[PDB]
DNA sequence: TTACATACAACCACGTATGTA
DNA sequence: TACATACGTGGTTGTATGTAA
């Protein structure tokens, strides 16, 4: 019977991805899941609770692969950081669930205060990235991989901005360019800038 | 036109503070000084109001980008740096341009059924593709950038760099000083186009 | 005729109550 | 329980109508 709930959340993701969330009625999710609105209201209080339960689960799974890809990675924290970033963008192509998650967060939702769950998922995703980037940066200067006078506060903004822009451009372009070729270049330039550009120094 | 200008600016603020989908034309009307009869007179529906409001603003954005470059303070690539710097100063000081980008980033759904949103996004992107491409060709015909620069990747690299700064600044709730951050991130971006070998072919 | 305000009719989505197995 | 169906409601929309420029 729990298959019905997982069907609903995946039907929610698919419908959220093709119509945006606001234009998605609970009836449309139910029809896409081959069920009725009674099924949804049974498992979920409303559309907000369905979006939150769906995007809390996916956001946790994203945090897990970034953690799992790093723990199974040999080398220094700064070497596996490139490793974790490349796999993140590979999942954007190959992992449909993670792909739709990010695409919905960037393009097909309104980040405004009345959409409480959207603002909550966005901050959760950003706090995850802030946590990973911050810890990687401290470890990378404790190993001379980056200079000990690195402007690390500016570095987190620089890193997250660079990656958000690639994700945004890729989505907003309608995937007009090859993420598999572009992301390695943009990440390498980003990491080269953190090693050698003087403006990322204090 | 005084009523029509009130409506579009009231639409701009209401679109900004509540998002577009959650914005009834009733709320726009009472956020303005009028009723829905005023809106349906000047506009066919919410999409026609959003398009007229956002075609006019996006044109004004394209005009300041052009006006500050036509006030050529130096070479084509030297002027390009300042067109970008003036663009991010406008995002702080110009409340209309600020909302426009804020509404066209975190306050709207880029989905096919919202025809005018997709159309304005395409326009705004085509604006930047034209400016960036023309700047890049003039900058290699002046040796400011190398003759083997990956021009196709350069536009993606430039627009991604700028969209990410705008996205991050908005998404963080303006957590950081863009007056200080954008010059740094622009300069690193422009230094990368001069000297990074991966922006070469 | 314009330039609106008000009135009217309709639907769409929602939440809940209820049937049911 | 785990749904499907039925019911009642409001919010938004679009249009019709009124009315003073
Ligand atoms: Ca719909
Ligand atoms: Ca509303
Ligand atoms: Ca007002
Ligand atoms: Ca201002
Ligand atoms: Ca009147
Ligand atoms: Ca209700
Ligand atoms: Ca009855
Ligand atoms: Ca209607």
């Amino acid at each position: 019977a729990l298959k019905t709930k997982e069907h609903l959340m995946l039907a929610a993701l698919e419908t959220f991805y093709r119509k945006g969330i606001a234009r998605t009625s609970l009836n449309e999710i139910a029809q896409a899941a081959g069920v009725t609105r009674g099924a949804l209201y049974w498992h979920f209080k409303n559309k907000e609770d369905l979006f939150d339960a769906l995007f809390q689960r996916i956001c946790d799974d994203i945090e897990n692969c970034i953690a799992q890809d790093a723990a199974d990675a040999e080398g220094g924290s700064w070497t596996v950081f490139r490793h974790t970033l490349l796999h993140f963008f590979e999942r954007l192509q190959s992992n449909d669930i993670h792909y739709k998650f990010h695409n919905i967060l960037f393009l097909k939702c309104e980040h405004t205060e009345q959409n409480a769950a959207v603002i909550a998922i966005a901050r959760k995703h950003q706090a995850i990235w802030r946590e990973k980037i911050t810890a990687v940066l401290t470890e990378a200067v404790e190993n001379q991989d980056l200079a000990d006078d690195l402007d690390k506060e500016t570095a987190v903004i620089f890193i997250k901005s660079t990656l958000d822009g690639l994700i945004w451009r890729w989505f907003s372009s309608g995937e007009s360019f090859d993420l598999g070729k572009t992301a390695p270049r943009i990440i390498g330039i980003m990491m080269d800038n953190l090693e050698n550009h003087p403006c990322l120094r204090r």
